[PDB]
């Protein structure tokens, strides 16, 4: 239940880059909303970009243990690098590492390698908890496949190249599923793949939340991930390759409350009323214990989710550790931030922002409440259909 001597080094190693580099500029990047370009580049000099990637292609063929050591500490920096250093290791890279061709394993490889951060595009205005119920088509066209629809809160809109597009694929008007497109957005562009309005969000504003449009979006048959048992398991393995993210995102929240409690711990030290320090009343004391005690329980649920499953994390196992981890995060900060008092409410401190960065966690990749229901069919053992029919 301890990290091993070469993971203490890997810790190390992104602890130095965070603190010296990252932490400096977390204010500023939530300031400007800026998709820090400078940031991302030694991020990836520092080789914790694609870290999963097999050697043979560049990677570090690092375990998802491994990622999640490292996103923790950049979040703990910047809730914008940790988000980054999420989508450049987990999610779309990773699906495309397991079930993708060698073409498009080299393809994605070489763009992350690059310092690109991909984006996955699954979410649509209609379709959120839902996501079986997406509007975004795929009419096969000769050994081409035109693709209408529109994604939206898209992380990386505009800034990144990789794109991962999830549409409803049909053959001659007869539905086969939902399949996953690759595409690469550059200066000319493909065309037909347009960058919608940006989202303008509470926090983690460093990163370009955006719509996403496709007008008849032409991509060859060899940029589809293809499965040799039809694509109706093909969604279902896709997704798979998302209980990596899941404990990714857990990380980054994770992260964030650690950075607030150690601030919140040392304010108590030196901020003095009455006569004497804060840490020396009892009820804060409390406060301070119950929170180590939450973000310890999270750490370990990160942890132990990251280790199981085969290629990915158990979806349950992950589903659990993301709740914690995320719900914990909300209260901390909060709690963190009743620590400094008047002070924790102004913006010229970083407290605020810890609870702003924080809150997206129990929503975005599935909310606490999917997940919830996700681990209750775990343990009853059955299927749960939130259809009016599904009995
Ligand atoms: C910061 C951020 C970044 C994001 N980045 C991306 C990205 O990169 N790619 C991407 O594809 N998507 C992204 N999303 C979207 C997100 O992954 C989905 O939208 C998420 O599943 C939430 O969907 P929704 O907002 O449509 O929720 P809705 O489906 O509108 O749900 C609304 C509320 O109803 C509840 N609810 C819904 N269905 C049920 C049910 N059956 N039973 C009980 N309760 C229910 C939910 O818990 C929620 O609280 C992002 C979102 C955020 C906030
Ligand atoms: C899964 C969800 C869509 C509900 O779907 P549903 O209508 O209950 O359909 P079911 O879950 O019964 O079936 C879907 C299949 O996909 C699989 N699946 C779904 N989510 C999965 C995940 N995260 N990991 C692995 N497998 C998954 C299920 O095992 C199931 O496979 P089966 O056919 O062998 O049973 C919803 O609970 C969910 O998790 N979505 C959250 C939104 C999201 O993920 N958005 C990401 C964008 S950031």
């Amino acid at each position: 239940y301890e990290l091993t001597p070469e993971q203490r080094t890997l810790q190390t190693q992104a602890r130095e880059l965070a603190q010296s580099v990252f932490a400096s500029t977390a204010v500023q990047t939530d300031l400007t909303e800026q998709y820090p370009w400078d940031n991302v580049a030694q991020l990836r000099d520092a080789g914790f970009m694609g870290m999963m990637l097999p050697t043979s292609v560049g990677g570090r063929g690092l375990s998802t243990l491994d990622t999640v050591i490292v996103i923790e500490e950049m979040a703990k920096a910047c809730a914008t690098m940790g988000r980054i250093t999420v989508d450049s290791n987990l999610g779309a890279i990773g699906a495309i590492t397991k079930y993708g061709s060698e073409e498009q394993i080299k393809l994605a490889a070489d763009l992350v390698l690059a310092g690109d951060k991909p984006a996955i595009c699954i979410s649509e205005p209609n379709a959120g908890s839902a996501a079986s119920e997406m509007t975004t088509r795929a009419d096969k066209n000769g050994d081409h496949y035109i693709l209408n629809g529109e994604k939206y809160w898209i992380t990386g809109g505009g800034v990144s190249k990789l794109h991962l597009i999830f549409a409803r694929v049909f053959d001659d008007g007869v539905e086969q599923g939902i399949g996953a497109f690759i595409t690469v957005l550059d200066d000319h562009g493909p065309e037909g793949l347009k960058v919608g309005r940006r989202l303008y969000a509470m926090g983690v504003r460093g990163i370009p939340e955006t719509h996403l449009e496709f007008h008849d979006l032409k991509i060859h048959k060899s940029m589809m991930i293809t499965f040799p048992d039809g694509l109706k398991r093909g969604f279902a393995a896709l997704m798979s390759a998302y209980n990596a993210q899941r404990v990714g995102a857990g990380a980054v929240a994770l992260g964030i409350a650690q950075c607030a409690f150690e601030e919140g711990v040392a304010y108590l030290k030196r901020r003095e009323q009455f006569g004497r320090p804060l840490a020396e009343f009892q009820g804060l004391q409390w406060m301070v214990a119950d929170m180590s005690v939450q973000l310890e329980a999270a750490r370990l649920m990160l942890r132990s989710a990251a280790v199981s499953g085969e290629t990915f994390p158990d979806i349950n196992k992950a589903a659990q550790a993301k709740i914690f981890a995320a719900e914990t995060a909300n209260k901390v900060t909060n709690d963190a931030l009743q620590f400094f008092g008047s002070s924790g409410y102004g913006r010229h401190n970083p407290m605020e922002r810890h609870v702003r960065d924080a809150r997206m966690f129990t929503i975005a990749g599935g909310t606490a409440q999917i997940l919830r229901t996700q681990v209750a069919s775990k343990i009853l053992d059955m299927k749960l259909p939130q259809t009016r029919d599904g009995y």
